[PDB]
Order: C-alpha cells, then sequence, then structure tokens
C-alpha cells in the first residue's frame, strides 16, 4: 500500500514493563507519597503508587543500585550505586503529568591519598530540613553534603577522631576503619543525631554545639539501631543474633538483652524495627538471627507482638523491606499495618492489623515466574460476563488473602479505564495457568488454574510465606499449548506428556471423575517403542474442584510426548492436538477419539499448525467443517468433517476423511494455516458467527488457502489449491518465519475502519506485517535482539496489532505495531 496509508495503520513503539523486575538490589519508600521504589543491578530505578501510577529511570552507568531515599515530604529521591556515586532525582509536573529524571550526581572523593576503603558511604541520612545529607563512611567520618546542587561542607565534618576526644579512655580503643553502621537524626530534635561504629560504640551528637551528649559502648559488634518514635529508647541489633534495649535521657546500661532464638549460635540480626501502637503493644520486626547450624541458609523476617511471634521464611533473598505505618511526624505511636518485604524473585506484602497476618494480593509487580513460564496465549475483548465469572472464580480461591485496599496507592492514574478487556494467559513448568488482566498498564493476576489435580502425586516459628518455587518438581506437568473459547468458556490445555485437558467454567464447586480417552498416534506402526517420559497417571475416581474451570476428558497420546500444536472449535465441540509423531481429532462432547493420522512417513511429521475451517474442500457449491495440521516437512493434510446437527451430537459419531495433502517443493516447516473468505477477510473464530452474524464469511466469492512456511508465505484458491500469490521470503530479507498472527489494523485517519494484515516474527528478532491478501511486505521492526532465543520464543501477538515478549524470566515487555493502540502509564503525583 501507499507510505501514507501505513502510516495511518502501522507504527512501532514499546510502551510498558509488566511484572517483576529482573534482580532487584535496593528498596525504597515514601510515607508522604505513598509510593514504592526499586533499584535494580542494572542501574534501573522504578516507582510506584496506585495502579497506573508508575515511573522508570536508568543511571547513566550501568552499575547496582544499593539504596534508595524517597526525601521527607518532598517530590525528590537520592539513589547510591554500588560505584559509591549519589545521583539527585525529582518528579517534575511536564505537560499536567509527572515524569521522572536525574537532576544531579555526586561521588563523594577524600583527599589524594586516602584509601577508597575509607570513603566508602555505609549509611545516607537525609536531614528532616531537607537541605542537607550526612554520609557515613567505612573509616568512621560523616561527610555533609548540601542539597540541592551537590556541594561537600568540610567545615560540617563529624570525624572518627573528632568524636572519640570528647569520650572516656575506656571508649577510645578505635578500629582501623570504624565503620559507620547506624546514622540517624533525633525524632523529635533536628539537632541532634546518633552515630553507630561497628566496635559496638554508639554516640548521640549535639550539631550545634559539636559536641557529644550520650554514648553507650555494647559488648557485642554493632548491626543497626532504631531510634524510638519519641526518641526516649533505643534498639540496637548486633552480630551474634542479639538485641538490646537502651533508654535516652548518660552513659548508660541496657534494659534487656537476648538472643531471641538461642541458646544454639546464631546468624546476626542485621536490621531491627521498634514500633510504638495506641494499644500500648509494640512491635519487633527483625532480619536474621537464625541459628547457624540449622537455619543459616533462610531468609527470615521475624515479627513480635502480644505475645505473636512468626519467623516469616521466604524462597529468595531479602533485599529490602519496610513497615507501613499509620503516623505521620506528628503522631505519637507508629501504629504499623503492614509489612512490605522486596525478595530477590518476588514483592511480598503482609497485613499486620488482621490476626493471623494474611497477604495482601498484588495490583502489580506480580512475579510472572513463580512457575517458570513455558507458553503464552493473548485473548483480546473478553465478553463482560465471562469476564466477571472469571474475576469471581479467582476471589474464591483467594480467601485466604487479606482484605485491606492496597496501601501503596499514592499518586493519581490520568488514564481512563481500558474500554476493552484483554486477557493473558501463562502456562508453567508445574502445569498451572494463570489468568491475567492485560487491559492496561497493570498485568494483575485475576484467577489461576492447577492442572496437578487431575493426576497423582515450630522454633524458630517459621511461616513460608510467597509464591516463587526455586525447585523444578515434575517437568512432565509443563503446559505446552492453550486455547480458550472467550464465547462458550471452554479451555483446552496442552502438556509436555501428551496430556490433553478440555474444561469448562464453572461457577460452584463440582465432584466428578475426568473420562480418560487414550490416543494412540502409532495404531498402524508396530515395532515402535518410546524412549523417556511415562505418562502422567491420572486420578480414577472422582476428583472434586474449586470453582473455575474445571476438567471433564482428558486425552492421553501415546506416546506421550510433548504437544507441539493444539486447536479447539468450541461450536463443533471438537480439539485437535499433535505432537512429533502425529496429531489426531477428538469429540469432547462425545469424549470419543474421531481420527489419528501418523507422520512419521513421508523431526519432519512434527506437527507444527492445527486450523479448523469451514470451507471449500472438494466442490465449488457446499463447505464442509475441515481440519488443517502443517508439519515440519512441508506438508499440509486437509481432513472433511461431517459434523452432526444441534439434536444428533450425541447418537451419530463425527466423521473424518483425509481430502487433501499438499507438499510444498522448498520443504520448510508450516508455521501457520489461515482461510480467507471471497473478500479476502479470514474466517472467524468458533462461534463468533453464532454471537455477531455480521463476521459471517463471504460465500459467493472464491475462498482462499494461506500456507506460511519459515521461508515463504503462499496463497492458494481453494477448493483445487491452485497456487495463486506468493512471497520467498528467506529469499529475499535473508529472515525465517518464527511466528505469524493474524491482526486487525485500524486507522488513526478514519474511526471506523481498518484492514487485516499478518503479523510476522522473523528469527533476526524482527517484527514485520506481511500484507493479506497480496502477501506484499508493508513495513520491518527491530525489536529482539537476534541473540535473545528466549525472548524470541516468548513473543505472543494480539489480535489489533500489540505483543509482548520476555525481556527476562519474570516481566514482560509491551509493544505496539498499530496506531490504535499506545499502553502507556500517564500519571500525577504531588506534595
Ligand atoms: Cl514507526
Amino acid at each position: 500500500m501507499r507510505e501514507r496509508l501505513k502510516r495511518d495503520l502501522f507504527q512501532f513503539n514499546k510502551t510498558v514493563e509488566h511484572g517483576f523486575p529482573h534482580q532487584p538490589s535496593a528498596l525504597g519508600y515514601s510515607p508522604s507519597l505513598r509510593i514504592l521504589a526499586i533499584g535494580t543491578r542494572s542501574g534501573a530505578i522504578k516507582l510506584y503508587g496506585a495502579p497506573g501510577v508508575e515511573f522508570m529511570g536508568l543511571h547513566q552507568e550501568n552499575n547496582a543500585v544499593t539504596q534508595i531515599h524517597l526525601l521527607p515530604g518532598q517530590c525528590q529521591l537520592v539513589t547510591l550505586l554500588d560505584d559509591n556515586s549519589l545521583h539527585l532525582w525529582s518528579l517534575k509536573v511536564k505537560g499536567g503529568a509527572s515524569e521522572l529524571q536525574e537532576d544531579e550526581s555526586f561521588t563523594l572523593r577524600g583527599p589524594p591519598g586516602a584509601a577508597p576503603s575509607a570513603t566508602q558511604i555505609t549509611v545516607v541520612l537525609p536531614h528532616s530540613s531537607c537541605e542537607l545529607l550526612y554520609l557515613g563512611t567505612e573509616s568512621g567520618n560523616v561527610f555533609v553534603v548540601q542539597l540541592p546542587a551537590f556541594r561537600a561542607l568540610e567545615d560540617r565534618t563529624i570525624s572518627s577522631d573528632a568524636v572519640l576526644q570528647r569520650l572516656p579512655e575506656e571508649a577510645r580503643h578505635r578500629r582501623v576503619f570504624e565503620m559507620v553502621e547506624a546514622l540517624q537524626e533525633h525524632p523529635r530534635d533536628p539537632n541532634q543525631i546518633l552515630i553507630g561504629y561497628s566496635r559496638g560504640l554508639v554516640v548521640i551528637w549535639d550539631l550545634q554545639g559539636s559536641r557529644v551528649l550520650y554514648h553507650f559502648l555494647s559488648s557485642q559488634q554493632l548491626e543497626n539501631i532504631w531510634w524510638q518514635r519519641d526518641g526516649r529508647l533505643l534498639v540496637s541489633c548486633h552480630s551474634d543474633g542479639s538485641y538490646c534495649q537502651w533508654p535516652v535521657s548518660q552513659q548508660p546500661e541496657p534494659l534487656r538483652s537476648l538472643v531471641p532464638y538461642g541458646p544454639f549460635p546464631c546468624k546476626a540480626i542485621t536490621r531491627i524495627l521498634w514500633l510504638t501502637t495506641r494499644q500500648g503493644l509494640p512491635f519487633t520486626i527483625f532480619q536474621g538471627g537464625m541459628p547457624r547450624a540449622s537455619y543459616g541458609d533462610r531468609h527470615c523476617i521475624s515479627v513480635i507482638h502480644d505475645g505473636q511471634q512468626t519467623a516469616f521464611d521466604f524462597t529468595s533473598r531479602v533485599i529490602g523491606f519496610t513497615v507501613l505505618t499509620e503516623a505521620d511526624p506528628a503522631a505519637t505511636f507508629d501504629d504499623p499495618y503492614a509489612l512490605v518485604v522486596l525478595a530477590e524473585e518476588e514483592l511480598v506484602v503482609i497485613d499486620l492489623q488482621t490476626a493471623g497476618w494474611p497477604p495482601v494480593q498484588l495490583p502489580y509487580l506480580a512475579s510472572l515466574h513463580c512457575s517458570a513460564i513455558t507458553c503464552s496465549h493473548h485473548v483480546s475483548n473478553i465478553p463482560l460476563k465471562l469476564w466477571e465469572r472469571i474475576i469471581a472464580a479467582g476471589s474464591r480461591q483467594n480467601a485466604h488473602f487479606s482484605t485491606m485496599e492496597w496501601p501503596i496507592d499514592g499518586g493519581t492514574s490520568l488514564t481512563p479505564a481500558p474500554p476493552q478487556r484483554d486477557l493473558l494467559l501463562t502456562g508453567h513448568e508445574d502445569g498451572t495457568v494463570r489468568f491475567w488482566d492485560a487491559s492496561g498498564v497493570c498485568l494483575r493476576l485475576l484467577y489461576k488454574l492447577s492442572t496437578v489435580r487431575v493426576f497423582l502425586t515450630e522454633w524458630p516459628p517459621l511461616r513460608k510465606v510467597g509464591s516463587f518455587d526455586p525447585y523444578s518438581d515434575d517437568p512432565r506437568l509443563g503446559i505446552q499449548k492453550i486455547f480458550l473459547c472467550k464465547y462458550s468458556g471452554y479451555l483446552a490445555v496442552a502438556g509436555t506428556a501428551g496430556q490433553v485437558l478440555v474444561l469448562e467454567l464453572n461457577d460452584e464447586a463440582a465432584e466428578q471423575a475426568v473420562e480418560q480417552v487414550e490416543a494412540d498416534l502409532l495404531q498402524d506402526q508396530e515395532g515402535y517403542r518410546w524412549k523417556g517420559h511415562e505418562r502422567l497417571a491420572a486420578r480414577s475416581g472422582p476428583v472434586r474442584f474449586e470453582p473455575g474451570f474445571q476438567p471433564f476428558v482428558l486425552v492421553q497420546c501415546q506416546p506421550p510426548a510433548v504437544v507441539t500444536s493444539l486447536a479447539l472449535h468450541s461450536e463443533w465441540r471438537l480439539v485437535a492436538f499433535g505432537t512429533s509423531h502425529g496429531f489426531g481429532l477428538f469429540d469432547h462432547q462425545q469424549r470419543r477419539q474421531v481420527f489419528v493420522k501418523c507422520t512419521l512417513h513421508p523431526f519432519t511429521g512434527f506437527v507444527r499448525t492445527l486450523y479448523f475451517a469451514d470451507t471449500y474442500l472438494k466442490d465449488s457449491s457446499r463447505h464442509c467443517p475441515s481440519l488443517w495440521a502443517g508439519t515440519n516437512g512441508g506438508t499440509i493434510y486437509a481432513f472433511s468433517l461431517r459434523v452432526p446437527p444441534a439434536e444428533r451430537r450425541m447418537d451419530e459419531p463425527v466423521r473424518a476423511e483425509q481430502a487433501k495433502e499438499i507438499q510444498l517443493m522448498h520443504r520448510a516447516p508450516v508455521v501457520g494455516i489461515l482461510v480467507l473468505d471471497g473478500h479476502s477477510v479470514p474466517l472467524p473464530e468458533p462461534l463468533e458467527v453464532a454471537h455477531d452474524l455480521s463476521k459471517s464469511p463471504d460465500m459467493q466469492g472464491s475462498h482462499q488457502l494461506l500456507v506460511v512456511s519459515e521461508e515463504q508465505f503462499k496463497v492458494f484458491t481453494l477448493p483445487k489449491v491452485s497456487a495463486k500469490l506468493k512471497l520467498k521470503l528467506t529469499a529475499l530479507e535473508g529472515s525465517r518465519v518464527r511466528r505469524v498472527s493474524v491482526a486487525h489494523f485500524g486507522s488513526r485517519r478514519a474511526e471506523d475502519y481498518g484492514e487485516h494484515h499478518l503479523a510476522v516474527l522473523t528469527n533476526l528478532g524482527d517484527i514485520q506485517v506481511v500484507s493479506l491478501p497480496l502477501l506484499k511486505p508493508q513495513v520491518r521492526y527491530s525489536c529482539i535482539r537476534r541473540e535473545d532465543v528466549s525472548g524470541i520464543a516468548s513473543c505472543v501477538f494480539t489480535k489489533y496489532g500489540q505483543g509482548f515478549y520476555l525481556i527476562s524470566p519474570s516481566e514482560f515487555e509491551r509493544f505496539s505495531l498499530s496506531t490504535k493502540w499506545l499502553v502507556e502509564p500517564r500519571c500525577l503525583v504531588d506534595s
């Protein structure tokens, strides 16, 4: 088409990322803005508020973010990288919406000669005046930096030698690297700061008078400090797994000291929080302290409150955590209500008001890889009734979750609610299928299906939380293919060990037996054998299923090989499935096998593609149901299908006969099969005409068969299968087709106009649009690196010109090639 017409239809943009960012390294939180901050090893900074409020930034040096400090009240933040550099970020409103940008940077450097092991920043303390940064270092010296306009203030430095001179003789036995471990401001006096050193010396320092007001020397090595809200109590934690309480009123002794998980030797308690409540029952949250021999491998955060104590246990390393408190600066009590934990593989939020401390559902930042993703499947425009029933069944399985509204709700989302409901289904290694709301900026878990059901298999107070599982139990359960009929609520899922399940949406629970049917694909091949995966043992007798997608029939391929293709026709109530050996058709109404076809006689018979079509196979006048299969060797099989009417659906059996066998002479694997109607419009989905008679295919004009191989596109006329058009992609451009999907491209110049075209993902990671029906290449975009074999394998298209691919094991990148779609965040955040 003309280039002016291309610009109304096609335009490539990567718009948003969905999921849990790879390898987090720092956590920050602003209690005034109610906004979460996450830094990564790659130098990324990511901010989150209410759903729709999110920002991303990148440090120019791609070094790990180690600390994030959102300035009190202000719309600013200071990050620290592992190269010891500090950076000042801000949220300025440009164009009525907020945006994140880096203002300045600063590397604290000592006089030439001083080792870097001395100027290494340990603690960053933003002063309540919002004008000064106090910087503790491994040498024991506290430096002061002005804000904004980064400038060190050498006259305000608090050195270790200046502190030790104000102290008695027995408190002066310093180490070479005093190592500032704590650096805090008095909660009720901006003139006093606490400095804590590794060897156990803690001082309270009068900034204006340059003198020590208070000090103690703990018996154990110091790890961290917490200053009670009123400033009259200090809690320290130590390298032997103990913590002490200290009064603040000179040179005192501990009020209390204990190793919470003794008497065994314990690992350090590395962070501790002491939080008051109006009810007079304080919270004690601390990280670590595990018995070294039996639990040293554990990633724990313990919570003590009102005689109750739980050691929350996470399956990945704790990167950082925070506790949301009802209190603002003025409040007398802290009153915690949520514990937010950033682990290396997931975010976890705990409700601290509700007894039992239940988890909070995530609206975003979901660990898509809590079981490894093995396939995906996108469905656009969901019927509202089906959508509500999915969401309903999701709530029923999430009853153990807290009812607390999402607390990290800062900012204001400026984007209207999505007009269209999109679903992204993910298949996983453990046999689960998750239903994600892919409509807008936030990818939210709506419902989870577990297919493992149909097959056969206190001190410290550990409680396992989170969802990430690092262990691979049974790879046979892995979901390979997914087909959801958004009209009938039927669902077909296919697995790694030849298992094919057809399921149906149900509002209520059910107790039923899953009917098992074997599909032997080597029936006409004696002497064969199967090396490897034994079939999954199915549950005999009835099984109880919660509300959701409930399986009623299991088709077990023999041999139980990886199911390599799947198609479901919800109107004819048939399911087709392929393996490396052959393919077969199954009547899931009668729960009987219609036919089975082996493909190993002229891998090569490897069935890549399956496609139902009501089109012309023999005569130009009558159009019958049909199934099409494409193989790795360029072969296309077509089967005429006799489907009884509604009344006779259970009385007479469905009949099939091989009507066509087309061979592509270039002999490349068939990746896509499609039929266009008389107006060259692709045939509609099953039950789409039943729900919309305007989509009834044109039977007046001649139908055309589109076959896409890895090397070529080809259009034949039906029923003769006479060649009409072709595009030799690999010959022309040197690229190979990885996958291809039909996509409707609407015009941005005409409100209600659009054309169907082919979205094509190549083995070079490119994304091409090939026109229909003429097979002319329209646009080619760079998207995924050609070396990114996992990202290319994970890429999935939408029906209307969007797409998703995995940039990491745990998050998608959303791209759009259509001018009608641009799902990006737009939000406002102010103080
Ligand atoms: Cl463009």
